[PDB]
DNA sequence: CGATAAGATATCTTATCG
DNA sequence: CGATAAGATATCTTATCG
């Protein structure tokens, strides 16, 4: 079960990865509107505590 | 500094990486004695990842 | 069936530019 | 100081062989 990556909300934010994934893990260097659009994105999204494989993974393509 | 591998358990357990990982995620078409030793392996070297952001800072000077 | 190797994807780290 | 781009590493999944 992967709804969200970081990665989605970082497009859903109109922003990189780490523009973001920077703020998730403190964020101490960035401005507003990003944070609050990140936030934003990873809130519509919800966004489950698992960006990379806590206690769930895998991955497929093609 | 750097705490176990799937690699580690891999080696402590005597199968290759791609054995036990399959393993750890599923482990279809494994035999009994290798999942022992996997499980045993990771339970011996107590096995973390920390592969995301927990406590593993310093990984890569670049 | 069981084990090994290769390919693909995601996350993080570091460096550079405005 | 802040955001973006490139590179490296680890994990996971699938296919083939004995």
């Amino acid at each position: 079960m992967k709804p969200v990556t970081l990665y989605d909300v970082a497009e859903y934010a109109g922003v990189s990865y780490q523009t973001v994934s920077r703020v998730v893990n403190q964020a101490s260097h960035v401005s507003a509107k990003t944070r609050e659009k990140v936030e934003a994105a990873m809130a519509e999204l919800n966004y489950i505590p698992n960006r990379c494989a806590q206690q769930l993974a895998g991955k497929q393509s093609l």
